[PDB]
């Protein structure tokens, strides 16, 4: 699809079984998303850095749906005000930014 | 232009006569920039919210130009981590996502 940017570009993904909604943000370089249940290996990982780190649960190559797009990338599973699709899995889904 | 996200997408601009560079960034609703000097007038206005807000000037109408197209949106000035260009102005360079 073709999203213009008047309103926020919330996009519906498909991760661990479950429908959820997530924020596409070119400003984010990963991938970070709040109560899901993923099966298979993971490794904390630090991000942010602003007033201490946020500690998250790395998980890779997770197979994820991105408005209909079936891609694999790392998801990072904690705590986040929103569930934010980063560029890894932006790359993933072909996504450009375009004018 | 067309721009990938395998990198981050930073962009030249020119705002209160100084060429800058600035994160095209989907993920921010406004857009915040650090050192520039702009002229008339500003009210304060309270962004971000996360372990308290951060204070900046807004300046409505700016023009800017991103990338070279020539624009005009209101631009925050005041304390940011990178120089970002918000929703609010790449609606107005016509700057879509797409996949």
């Amino acid at each position: 699809p073709q999203i213009t940017l008047w309103q926020r570009p919330i996009v519906t993904i498909k991760i661990g079984g479950q429908l959820k909604e997530a924020l596409l943000n070119t400003g984010a370089d990963d991938t970070v998303l709040e109560e899901v249940n993923l099966p298979g290996r993971w490794k904390p990982k630090l991000i942010g850095g602003i007033g201490g780190f946020v500690k998250v649960r790395q998980y890779d190559q997770v197979p994820i749906e991105i408005c209909g797009h079936k891609v694999i990338g790392t998801v990072l599973v904690g705590p986040t005000p929103t569930n934010v699709i980063g560029r890894n899995l932006m790359t993933q889904i072909g996504c450009t930014l375009n004018f």
